[PDB]
């Protein structure tokens, strides 16, 4: 929903100072290591999410006054703005403006971890994790555990996400004017096989599927998740580079 943009991937040049700067060098050595898809040591993680915990949007130099906190778009849900600081093949970070209303729709992040930060605003998050090994109602369709069903109101401390843990699919849905801050290791890239999937998502009771026993109280506890091809309004847009008087 943003790795389609155009960016100087492994950029020379780059300025940054105090958090930002720390961010940035602490990301080079938690991704560095192993092939492909590896999650970071758990000292690594520890160490990342303590950053990040220090970070504040002022230090990121985000404000909700900012025009990508506000759409004029209609019939569909508000433009959510992409703002790039750095990727390379091992990590990408960045930042999401949602205005309200604004929605990154239930999407999956194969072989990644990602940490996030809601900078501010009230957001909703949902997410789910795949129960593995379990039967389909069809190819396109796996049942999935709710993780989180929540909103989230700024100040909030930093999420991680595992590539099978951590509610690896997330919906969020922007209630007042959002910011986030990701690091993404590594980022999506179709090439190497990690594509950004979507879902269409429904209560248990929705489908019923032979092999599959779940005791009453536990069924709110469960979805079925069916792909769906990416729509072009899933996408994010582009910041102006040059932004006027
Ligand atoms: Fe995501
Ligand atoms: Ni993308």
């Amino acid at each position: 929903m943003h790795h389609h943009h155009h960016h100087s991937s492994g950029r020379e040049n780059l300025y940054f100072q105090g958090h930002m700067q720390k961010l940035f060098d602490t990301c080079k050595k938690v991704f560095a290591d192993g092939k492909s898809g590896t999650v970071p040591s758990q000292e690594n993680i520890e160490m990342l999410r303590a950053v990040l915990d220090e970070i504040k949007p002022e230090d990121v130099g985000v404000n909700p006054k900012m025009s990508y906190f506000r759409s004029t778009v209609t019939g569909r849900s508000p433009l959510v703005t992409y703002l790039h600081i750095y990727a390379c093949h091992r990590f990408s970070i960045c930042i999401f403006c949602l205005p309200p209303s604004g929605v990154i729709p239930l999407h999956n992040h194969p072989e990644m971890t990602v940490f996030s930060k809601l900078l501010f605003g009230t957001m909703h998050i949902k997410s789910y994790d795949w129960v593995p090994d379990s039967p389909q109602p069809s190819s396109d369709t796996r049942l999935a555990k709710v993780k989180v069903d929540s909103d989230f109101t700024a100040p909030c401390d930093t999420s991680i996400l595992y590539p099978a843990d951590g509610g690896n699919m997330h919906c969020f849905t922007a209630k007042t004017a959002c910011a986030v801050l990701d690091v993404i290791g590594p980022p999506y890239s179709d090439p190497a096989g990690r594509h950004c999937t979507y879902y269409f998502d429904y209560p248990f009771s929705s489908f019923s599927v032979d092999g599959v026993v779940v005791a009453e109280e536990e069924k709110e506890g469960y979805a079925w998740l069916k792909e769906r091809e990416e729509k072009p309004e899933d996408l994010t847009v582009t910041a102006l580079m040059y932004s006027g008087p």
